[PDB]
């Protein structure tokens, strides 16, 4: 069978760091504006996103690929970039 | 014989996201303060760290165990909690 089981592990674990660093995202986002974050940076965090998506595809694993997606809630940074606009 | 092919796959996506969030470790790094980060979201963040290498040790799998040390490099967060020590 698939390491399904194993996978659930990796999940939680994953959760656990996007939840830890959540915190940051709440507070900078409270201000909606971006002090050390360049916009530039968005637009390469995204790639990296993109590539997991693709990752958890051809893993075929189900909780990677949810994870993923949860992650990028988290991590957001459109607000921020709305700051300047573009 | 063991997904080690996919693994690779994965490494590689798993350092362009650091890549990507990498340049907003220097721009804080610059200033050695953490504005926005609270000194408590460290501690969560190191048992986040924490899981995934358990993780990667259970999994059995080398390049996600490598990974996950990179990015706690490159993560850093110890420069700026030295600003209020303990």
């Amino acid at each position: 069978m698939d390491p399904f089981l194993i996978k659930l592990i990796g999940f939680a674990a994953a959760t656990c760091t996007t939840v830890a660093y959540a915190p940051q995202f709440i507070k900078v986002l409270k201000t909606r504006s971006a002090r050390d974050i360049s916009l530039g940076m968005f637009l390469v965090m995204v790639l990296g996103l993109a590539l997991w998506l693709i990752y958890g595809l051809l893993s075929g694993d189900a909780p990677l690929i949810a994870s993923n997606a949860v992650t990028m809630l988290l991590a957001g940074g459109i607000l921020v970039m709305k700051l300047r606009y573009g």
